[PDB]
């Protein structure tokens, strides 16, 4: 019915930085070889999707942002073979090509065919999918979940349980995934360990989800908005800390409070001066510090080097170093089993129409995740 | 009988920064409670001792520095019990205490008794056992190798096997251990994989012999001066590079060598700049850069830190992250069995008389390793 057709459908446009979305029909066009057409079910709010809106992270304007969601295919290109309409899917914002040389490494996740390093804002062909007012409109990520249907390119895209709760499982799309596997995947954190992770929003959950799940006896939260302490306890922050209430650098309390500097720190927040403090505070000699915040465009940080001589390792990674098409079916597979709790990031819910009293929701500091359903 | 007396010798004192050494008599008292007074027989003139004369590595002036080096024990402090009168002994400048949070972590090598965070230049104590024209001098890392005789407390020394050449394994008191460790267990260089190494001094030819023994297929040495190449492909380079043959800045020249990016790289220079060039010539999803050289005092390096978002880790380390009196006695060991050479480092031979000839050498870019002998 539909399939090789134009279709019209409503779209979150955002025509220029920190103003809101314009909810508008856009045409979204068939899918060519390879790519797949997605009706989308729900989408969550991430703050990278926010930082596209504030200019701290960059890709090309217009664009249809979004890109944690899951939906229900509606047709497929020439030569798909992973995916079928009517399956339920999720967009990977990091592709999985299996061709590359990051691809067939065993720990590497980030796919030289992703749109993250040099974003172009186009499907895989260096063409848009999208036009809005007669104008074409840039994809983001290679996902673009804002809209009632997108279309995305087969090594971005992941087929999952038919019986799986798209409400849900679209955190796994990247905010569960990337603070999980910061932690079980990325730092290797320890039976016994300390943990500390610096913001408490969904992605800093999910970190203190996978330090508890890795068996840490301490997980210190820090964040600035106390407001966030209850939520992180909930999910197995052991003590919370605000850096405004102490009259010291926060890295000199977290060494005092774990005698001496913790095992595994995460930033999950996108400071310069926040990376620099997390890797201080873990320990000079064995400590890991894991860079999961994204940092505003094109800004250096200034370190000293001999926090690392002495021992210190400091990493990041993208999406909790997970190969994504391999990963999040198993991910969907293990919440099916109750490996692990999405409910506890999902503070809101609202229809899409309502998306910027979503983004309101954010900036405000009162949501972890909203839940915007199609 | 030198036991329970002051000895009088000669030693190479550095009064202050950028003078030559002063070859005169000093006064060594005898070991108290828990230290090891050494007759030396050999030591090197490593890059570290000469950041000490330059002012770029820091520590209490007036000094014996020398901290690579062998010798034979004198006499032992009361309730010594690793060493004895007659044995061969290695000076640890990274101490080995055996009871602090690091010594007892399987991955920690930089034990909290060490002199380097916080340089005192004493004993454990908070005192010297040296005197010249009447003055206290200072130790250096708890070694002070610059001397026909020191004192040095019993963590910061290691027995060795009684049949060693210690004209060769002083250099498993610093150079080689660093860099041979920086590559087999700092890194943990793969089999097959393409390791980057700035600079082709002492401890780069020790890292050049550790991706070697751990079966790099590709080994490319990076140096400034052109005359260190020849040696380097002796001990394993596969290619050499000097960043003032390129237009280009030579982390873009290492990217395209490699096709994307090296497995590992390492900074054995001790700049700034090199350090944020050999991270960034590692492969941006999956590559490993480590800071092995002495960046100058209390100044900062810039970076963009998506450079380790993507997937790099970065870290460094002291003494090529060995536990120092577990590991340099299997060293030895591992030495006198032919499992890897020193003579390749060993450019020159002179009387400890003629130390400040050695340092001379060091500077004009003329040796690797000056022994000189006492
Ligand atoms: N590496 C990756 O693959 C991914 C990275 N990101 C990034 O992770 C970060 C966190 O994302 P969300 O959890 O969605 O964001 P969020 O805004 O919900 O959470 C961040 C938290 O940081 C706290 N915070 C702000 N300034 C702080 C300070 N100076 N000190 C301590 N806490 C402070 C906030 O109060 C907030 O609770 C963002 O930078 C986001 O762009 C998100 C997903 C994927
Ligand atoms: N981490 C640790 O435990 C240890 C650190 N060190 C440090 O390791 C470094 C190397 O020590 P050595 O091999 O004894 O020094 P070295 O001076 O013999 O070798 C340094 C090499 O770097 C090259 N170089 C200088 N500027 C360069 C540039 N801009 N680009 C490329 N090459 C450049 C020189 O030409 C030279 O061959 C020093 O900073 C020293 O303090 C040494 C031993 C222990
Ligand atoms: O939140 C999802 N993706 C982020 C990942 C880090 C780089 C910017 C985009
Ligand atoms: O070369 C020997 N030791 C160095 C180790 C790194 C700090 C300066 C001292
Ligand atoms: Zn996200
Ligand atoms: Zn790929
Ligand atoms: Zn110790
Ligand atoms: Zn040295």
């Amino acid at each position: 019915s539909t399939a090789g057709k134009v279709i019209k459908c409503k779209a979150a446009v955002l025509w220029e930085e920190k103003k809101p979305f314009s909810i508008e029909e856009v045409e979204v066009a068939p899918p060519k070889a390879h790519e797949v057409r997605i009706k989308m079910v729900a989408t969550g709010i991430c703050r990278s999707d926010d930082q596209v809106v504030s200019g701290t992270l960059v890709t090309p304007l217009p664009v249809i942002a979004g890109h944690e969601a899951a939906g229900i295919v509606e047709s497929i290109g020439e030569g798909v073979t992973t995916v079928r309409p009517g399956d339920k899917v999720i967009p990977l914002f990091t592709p999985q090509c299996g061709k590359c040389r990051v691809c067939k490494h065993p720990e590497g996740n980030f796919c030289l065919k992703n749109d993250l390093s040099m974003p172009r804002g186009t499907m895989q062909d260096g063409t848009s999918r999208f036009t809005c007012r007669g104008k074409p409109i840039h994809h983001f990520l290679g996902t673009s979940t804002f809209s009632q249907y997108t279309v995305v390119d087969e090594i971005s895209v992941a087929k999952i349980d038919a019986a799986s709760p798209l409400e849900k499982v679209c955190l796994i799309g990247c905010g569960f995934s990337t603070g999980y596997g910061s932690a079980v995947k990325v730092a290797k954190v320890t039976q016994g360990s300390t943990c500390a992770v610096f913001g408490l929003g969904g992605v800093g959950l999910s970190v203190i989800m996978g330090c508890k799940a890795a068996g840490a006896a301490r997980i210190i939260g820090v964040d600035i908005n106390k407001d966030k302490f209850a939520k992180a306890k909930e999910v197995g922050a052991t003590e919370c800390v605000n850096p405004q209430d102490y009259k010291k650098p926060i890295q000199e309390v977290l060494t005092e409070m774990s005698n001496g500097g913790v095992d595994f720190s995460f930033e999950v927040i996108g400071r310069l001066d926040t990376m620099v403090t997390a890797l201080s505070c873990c320990q000079e000699a064995y400590g890991v510090s894991v860079i999961v915040g994204v940092p505003p465009d094109s800004q250096n940080l200034s370190m000293n080097p001999m926090l690392l001589l002495s021992g210190r390792t400091w990493k990041g990674a993208i999406f909790g170093g997970f190969k994504s098409k391999d990963s999040v079916p198993k991910l969907v597979a293990d919440f099916m089993a109750k490996k692990f709790a999405l409910d506890p990031l999902i503070t809101h819910v609202l229809p899409f129409e309502k998306i910027n009293e979503g983004f309101d929701l954010l900036r405000s500091g009162e949501s972890i995740r909203t839940i915007l359903t199609f």
